């Protein structure tokens, strides 16, 4: 039977240490020895860079110690860790998250199941070298793609521009499909020797949006400003004229947008080269802040940021 | 054949482009009067009259247009049978929830967009304004709140979002559906919007110069707490959160709202979440705070309430029953 | 707090295997008594009464558990305040729209399913079974139609079908959306649906002991006309076509039915496809061949209506006419 | 310029010879040389076994004097037809099928930039090996899992289960995904000698079903019946009671489901090998046809059959 490290981090599912968990769920014993660590006891929506790098590390430092990870972590912001350990995960061993919309105690509480399928997938040599993955309601979800659809809804995980990976039935998985953009130990983004990132905010755009949250970043020295945009993701004219003068100004500029799905694309409204701005494509706001925050490690130079963001 | 005024206001639907097989396009460039004549088949509906009111992307939309859409749409209610009113799809969500409180009219108005531009090959455009048209003289229509009519379908200003960054699908209304589907020029209704709208809303723009100011702040992993401090520091009279998950708040933005909200600032919990409501009774106490949750509203879409709320108050627990209501 | 009487039909929702963790399970076999019992909660929120009316899988649902449980539900009406039907997911559109149809009882009759036995890890029955009777007590769920609870989500009965084959979320209304959602035990309501339903319907099963004979025919390339004639050589009342696209037909499916229409078969046109109407004044001429349009009910939920249609009459054109407003 | 071969077999988007069309859209000089060829001028709600069998032997054949192939085609069975050629294809050039939802005198029709698109798919290198295509609504889908989900949406295509391949836009594809399942010269079907394929016919679940329709399949001695059936691919009684006794006899049976997404699964109330039945996994009842007329060339047995259910 594989061996499987659990790492926990908090949220819903534990709303409460490893131990109890592991133990909630007699059934883990059938497919995997598992072995629980806490990183931290916190609601996902306090998720910060420091949490991110201590994980980053910890994967990678045990990796030869074990079979597979399982985080368990908060649905708030898991399509923002996800993405990051996507990123910067250097072992070729499953990676998977998982957490919970309703707490233990709760009618039909659906934790239990979502870690005995965290698990499964965890333990599965197919899941090898699919990226960093996201396994919730009987479903397989790459890092990249994955996001959160629904504020209740146990099905609210969903990869809503290239759909699942593959669907977990009576403890097995078909696999069909895998992430073509590169990943893991694909990338060169290092962060064993890092103790911060670089500083990227995200500003609104809608009617009548003012400059002044956009100007605020500027003013602070941020490394990065992620628009999220509106449609094809626009700005506000306000928002335009910051981040224009930001651009040129070493304040990296992000275009994704606030639309739930499809790529923000060059060639559309917005002369990007000209402004000296990045598309985001698919990636939206908080994921292009992860991809933004990891390309300031290795450049300030918008061309080549564009350039990763095309391959990451 | 019923009388229809269309009010454009740009759009890609006034887009044009070099090419009609490349994508790059400019805004705002073309008349009411080119995208009348290219719907030949307007004349078998309708007596079309279109009057330019500003020529723009919806990315640059604003207080001043809103205020001006209204109160022309108030005005010249007894002028003509419907409105159809062409925009911008990036901001045609907050536009349309907008009129659908403040419109008084009781005739149809009907928004509609296109998501390619003019120029370019199969584009949506001519279809969507021909069923824009459709849906302004049903008689049907009438009674049901403002109107956005896309892709063969008739929904609801409340609840219809843009989902997609550039499929012609993308207008949907995605918590509670759409009204009725359109085919062969005709409607089968199936739903109403049960908030209420139009005319029975308390909201009177009819002398307002200006709209209350409201900002919103985004939520994610390590959020800095500088753009809701810029807007406080500004004086703004409300302020939107786009929340993580069910409306919650990374630390440091939450600690300089609930600071607000002390000061008399209204505070709006919505989520970045793209469906589903921003409930009261889940991690945040709203009663404590003096918060108010969203519902279903996104943020932009609570942004514009609330900026209507507080035209009649500044009292947390009025605007959160405001928020049940409308 | 009122009084809900649970009727018990079977279901996964009532299901049992030998492991929290396997798949496997059997259909039928656990009594409303355990399922009332493994809601340790209900008393909270409700007086409930069980009784066993079938114990089955809905695959095997069938024209006299319909009649049974609508006149069940009409005798009893004054006893409680309002029903709650527990049943298999697969047919469960299909029993929802009958009782849709029938039921003339002005309290709510809200049926509900689970997705995984009632032996599984996180089972979905017990918070499912826990908001059925949520939505059965709340006096705003009334003059709503039948309605099915599942996964938070209050649903018509006539949109409402199953859309995943394991998927606790599978439950939807495919075209035109929820009636409402359900949080913290309360329901926002923001729709109704339009079509007639219960006591606007002119259907009266009361004394029938028998439904007309209608079957189900699918379209594909190539597709065989064999179903349709041993359909037609039974002496079927009626004949569903699950079309392709638009509601299209093979050929040689088409000329089978043609002529059993022109012998007095009733012959309605719906569509394979999930969403969207089979529309009238597409490719098929149907005022030609004495031909109906399903509009948006899918194969199975014009079955129920051409069923009902055929107690009060055998003319096609009021065979449509029912299926526009019904 | 790539050279690309498109066959036309009618449909909506014709609703015309293939001259009419090509020349309809004279952008097509842009990114091709297009060569047009009329096999058939139908309808696709008549789509047939011979057509079928017309076009693999064709574009097998022809492969070597094209770099690619785009087949106008009917909405109705598009989905059926594009499996077909997704499984008996020996080309490793791209097949490109593509439809209209209005005709092309209707306001704002579909067929001229869906063209445009299908062509621009066709003509791309990074399409090649990745099956069988459908290009609809600026997406690249994959033939086995694309289905029509709306009966008039111009969005209707859609890719239900593990999403699409890639989205097209400025004439463009950004490529993020590629079906695992085994595909054109990676499948044992060999059409080029035959003249006919196996009988197979659906039938439908519901309350109260007939078994008349199965039953009349089973005396006209078909080679293959598929169930549609209720949920997780059940079965009303009196169908399964027909159908459990055909499975013995001659007649290999496939349960499927009516239900749009997600597959049939084996070990849920259906014990299949007692039955010798097949379940049809994510493949739909029309698809399930497909794969089961296909897989009777090669084999009559049930657990054989299942086999090639779980491969292709
Ligand atoms: N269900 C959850 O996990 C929500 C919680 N606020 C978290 O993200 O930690
Ligand atoms: N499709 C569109 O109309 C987008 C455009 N930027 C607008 O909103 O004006
Ligand atoms: N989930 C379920 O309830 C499926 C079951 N076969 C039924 O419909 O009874
Ligand atoms: N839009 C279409 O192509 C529908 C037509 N009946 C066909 O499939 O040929």
């Amino acid at each position: 039977l594989p061996n499987i490290t659990i790492l926990a981090t908090g949220g819903t599912i534990a709303g409460v240490g490893v131990e109890n968990l592991v133990n909630a769920v007699p059934q883990l014993k059938d497919i995997a020895n598992v072995k629980g660590e806490q990183v931290v006891n916190i609601g996902s929506q306090d998720m910060n860079d420091n949490v991110w790098l201590t994980l980053a590390k910890k994967i990678n430092t045990d990796c030869d110690k074990t079979d597979g990870f399982v985080i368990t972590h908060g649905v708030d912001t898991m399509e923002e860790t996800a993405y990051f350990l996507d990123l910067t995960v250097k072992c070729d061993k499953p990676v998977v998250m998982v957490g919970a919309m309703r707490p233990s105690t709760s009618m039909s509480a659906d934790g239990p199941f979502n870690l005995y399928n965290a698990v499964v997938t965890a333990a599965d040599k197919a899941s090898a070298n699919r990226g960093v993955l996201v396994v919730m309601n009987d479903t397989v979800l790459d890092g990249r793609d994955v996001t959160t659809t629904n504020t209740t809804d146990v099905a609210t995980f969903k990869s809503v521009n290239y759909g699942p990976l593959g669907y977990i039935h009576n403890g097995k998985i078909d696999y069909q499909r895998t992430p073509a953009r590169k990943h893991t130990s694909d990338t060169p983004f290092d962060v064993s020797k890092l103790n911060e990132l670089p500083k990227v905010g995200i500003v609104y755009n809608y009617a009548n949006a003012s400059d002044l949250p956009a100007k605020a970043l500027v003013d602070a020295g941020y490394d990065g400003i992620v628009s999220a945009g509106v449609g094809n993701g626009n700005l506000y004219k306000s928002v335009f004229d910051t981040l224009a003068t930001a651009a040129k100004t070493g304040t990296a500029v992000v275009r994704s947008s606030r639309v739930p799905t499809g790529a923000t694309t060059q060639d559309a409204e917005v002369d990007d080269a000209k402004y000296g701005f990045v598309a985001s494509g698919t990636l939206n706001p908080q994921k292009a802040r992860v991809l933004l925050q990891l390309a300031l490690t290795q450049t300030k130079d918008p061309q080549q940021i564009q350039q990763i963001f095309n391959q990451y």
